[PDB]
Parts: structure tokens; sequence; C-alpha cells
């Protein structure tokens, strides 16, 4: 098993927000430690990205595009996951020092991308989803959003795609399954576009309600975020 191999070196490990827990949970304090953790993250899913098998095979501007207009959906897919199996998704689990009950949820101003969060935390039970099954669906997240009038090298991205399709197919091998795998990774992006939605608007009022963005995540939100958006970046969902 070559590839799960490689899925299986790859994937980040543990990663902190810097959260002072000692605070009292503030919409500022969450919400600037929400951004830290983003950032922090995103090192990660750079790095790991680079790393998966023919990540490299694509234009190098079309890696950079991929792994931010992807990045929410990757945090949320993995977020998800690590809910379910240190907290049986009784509460979100953004780091190990940044859990959220219902209170911070409440706090946040997230409450409904919360509560469809845990939701698909809870799926990950619901269905039994296996460590194997997690990491092959995770990567195929990275493929699975792009600019409605293609990438650079649209071809090396196409050939990717099917390739990490293929990868998944086998892991599997039953046609329940991959309907039921391919719909809950298309639920995935609605929950990545009301986070994007909420993201754009903090940063638009950020000095006004004293949350503080990194550099790097407010080029991105006011950059990329704007082109999902406005549409000219959509998802790639297999249903519907
Ligand atoms: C509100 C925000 O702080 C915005 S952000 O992280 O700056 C961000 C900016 C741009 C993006 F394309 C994605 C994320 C955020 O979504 N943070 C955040 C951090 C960690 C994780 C995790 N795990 C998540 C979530 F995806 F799980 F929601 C969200």
């Amino acid at each position: 098993p070559i590839f799960l191999n490689v899925l299986e070196a790859i994937e980040p490990g543990v990663v902190c927000a810097g959260h002072d827990n000692n605070q009292p949970d503030s919409f500022a304090a969450l919400l600037s430690s929400l951004n830290e953790l983003g950032e922090r993250q995103l090192v990660h899913v750079v790095k790991w990205a680079k790393a998966l098998p023919g990540f490299r095979n694509l234009h190098v501007d079309d890696q950079m595009a991929v792994i931010q207009y992807s990045l929410m959906g990757l945090m949320v897919f993995a977020m998800g996951w690590r809910s379910f199996t240190n907290v049986n998704s009784a509460m979100l689990y953004f780091a190990p020092d940044l859990v959220f009950n219902e209170y911070r949820m409440h706090k946040s101003r997230m409450y409904s991308q919360c509560v469809r969060m845990r939701h698909l935390s809870q799926e990950f039970g619901w269905l039994q989803i296996t460590p194997q099954e997690f990491l092959c669906m995770k990567a195929l997240l990275l493929f699975s959003i792009i600019p409605v009038d293609g990438l650079k090298n649209q071809k090396f991205f196409d050939e990717l795609r099917m390739n990490y399709i293929k990868e998944l197919d086998r892991i599997i091998a039953c046609s329940r399954r991959f309907y039921q795998l391919t719909k809950l990774l298309d639920s995935v992006q609605p929950i990545a576009r009301e986070l994007h939605q909420f993201t754009f608007d903090l940063l638009i009022k950020s000095h006004m309600v004293s949350v503080d963005f990194p550099e790097m995540m407010a080029e991105i939100i006011s950059v990329q975020v704007p082109k999902i958006l406005s549409g000219k970046v959509k998802p790639i969902y297999f249903h519907t």
C-alpha cells in the first residue's frame, strides 16, 4: 500500500493556537486565536500538499492557488476528524488549547457553522469512516475547488484529481459506500462557504470589533476568498 504509506507519513501533527484559556471567552479573543490558528495550520497545509504524490506536477502558481482555495475545507474536514477521535464530537477540537463548547460556539458568533461542523464530525461515526478513508478523502479535498475559467495548466490538475478519485475507490475495495463518501465530501463545501463569508465580513469590520488578522491571512482573505464569494472560483461537487 504505497499510496497510503505516503499519506500516513506526511500527515501534519498537533497544532496549538496559542490561546489564553484564563481570559474570558470574548468574541475578540476567540477570533484572534482562530485567525492565528488558521495561519499556523496554513504553514503545515503548504508542506503537506507539496509532499503529496504528483502535486509538484502542477504549475507553481496553480500549486499555491489550489492550497489557498481549499484551505478552509481542508481545515474543516480535519477538525471534524480530530473532534471525532478526541472527544467523540462532543465539542469542536480546533486545537488542544482551543476546544469549543456550546458557550464558545455562541460567543464566537459562528454558532450555525459550528453546529454543521459538529454534525460532520458525527458523520465520521454514523458512517464508520476509517482513518485510511479519512486520509484519501482529505487529499481529494485539496483537488476539489478551482476557477471556473480553469487553472494555468488544467490538464495536469484533471489528471491528479482523477488519480486521487481512483485511490479512494480502491481503498473502498460498496457502491453504497462511494455514494456516501462522495456525499460527505460534498457536505464540506457549503460549510466552507459559510465560513468564508463570515471571515470576509469579519476582516472588513475587524478594526471596529478589535479582532487581529495575521498578514498572510489578511492577504488571502482579501485576494483569494472574494473570488470564491463572487463565483469565479467554485467547488467541484460530485452530486447535484
Ligand atoms: C475565522 C478564521 O480565523 C479565518 S482564517 O483562519 O484566517 C482563514 C482565512 C482564509 C481561509 F481561506 C481559511 C481560513 C478561521 O476560519 N479559522 C479557523 C482556524 C482553525 C480551524 C480549524 N481547525 C478552522 C475550521 F476550519 F476548522 F473552522 C477555522
